[PDB]
């Protein structure tokens, strides 16, 4: 209702806790909205997007397959995989593991498709070679969740993890198949894409990945526009807040009613 940096801030005020977050263009890349944007802030299971976009680069150059079958034992999975237990005999593909991973947010699909690019260390060498040189990861799942309050491990800022969701959704970097696949995996995610459509003003497009650790830190990194159609990147993060799941759920839907009612800007 109120303008979105005003409301960004009502939310700051109201969590007790720190916002980041940035509107940008998908096409041109302009920032339109921007609150702590140069602020670390914890990944969580966010960073699965840019994980399987390290996993399409090397479909890309003949590396990997996304037909390859993966073979995995009952002592490999962690807590949380709602799909990847349901497959210890007969294993999943590198592209199931990445839908898993996304749609679900399976943790053990993660740490299985994070042992194809040379573990977080080898995830952070893709993100610097493709020009992100502040977001980095250091553990595997679920041990990134942690949240550490000035712990600057498994994190990024909202205007990097935006800049490099752009880069590889829109830049050549990714072949045509591969861009479109990382996109059908974020629009088919099973955890809030729905309930988010279900309260969006009809003609709004979504496609998303949203994320939850401990001290109160949630995510979400999205695509929205009307018209049907992937206008902006909106990339908000929440930390260091006692509030509940409910209220930290209401507060970036709150912020995101403010996008929608001033979104000419
Ligand atoms: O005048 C514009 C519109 O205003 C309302 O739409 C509401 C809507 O009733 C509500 O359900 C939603 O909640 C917002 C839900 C937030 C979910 C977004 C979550 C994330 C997505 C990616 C990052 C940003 C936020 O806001 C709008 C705008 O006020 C009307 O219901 C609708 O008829 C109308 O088209």
């Amino acid at each position: 209702s109120p303008q979105p940096l005003e409301q960004i801030k009502l939310s700051e005020s109201q969590l007790s806790g720190r916002v980041g977050m940035i509107e940008m263009d998908l096409a041109s890349g302009r920032t339109l909205t921007a609150w702590r944007a140069d602020e670390r802030f914890p990944m969580m299971s966010t960073f699965k997007v840019v994980l399987c976009g390290a996993v399409l680069a090397r479909v890309d150059a003949g590396d990997e397959q996304l037909e390859r079958k993966i073979h995995y034992r009952q002592q490999d999975l962690v807590d949380y995989s709602p799909v990847s237990e349901k497959h210890l005999a007969d294993g999943m593909t590198v592209g199931e593991l990445c839908a898993a991973a996304i749609t679900m947010s399976d943790n053990s699909a993660a740490n299985l498709l994070l042992a194809t690019v040379g573990g977080p260390a080898g995830l952070t060498a893709f993100l610097r070679q493709i020009g992100d040189n502040v977001t980095r990861l250091d553990r595997w799942e679920t041990e990134l969740n942690e949240a550490l309050p000035g712990d600057a491990r498994d994190t990024t800022t909202p205007a990097s993890m935006a800049a490099t969701l752009r880069k590889l959704l829109t830049s050549q970097r990714l072949s045509a198949r591969s861009q479109r696949q990382l996109l059908q995996w974020m629009v088919d995610d099973r955890v809030a894409g729905p309930l988010i459509r279900s309260v969006l003003p009809a003609g709004w497009f979504i496609a998303d990945k949203t994320g939850a650790g401990e001290r109160g830190a949630r995510g979400i990194v999205a695509l929205l526009g009307p018209n049907n159609k992937a206008e902006r990147i909106v990339v908000i993060y929440l930390r260091d807040t006692p509030a509940s799941m409910a209220e930290r759920n209401q507060q970036i839907a709150g912020i995101g009613a403010a996008l929608i009612e001033h979104w000419q800007r």
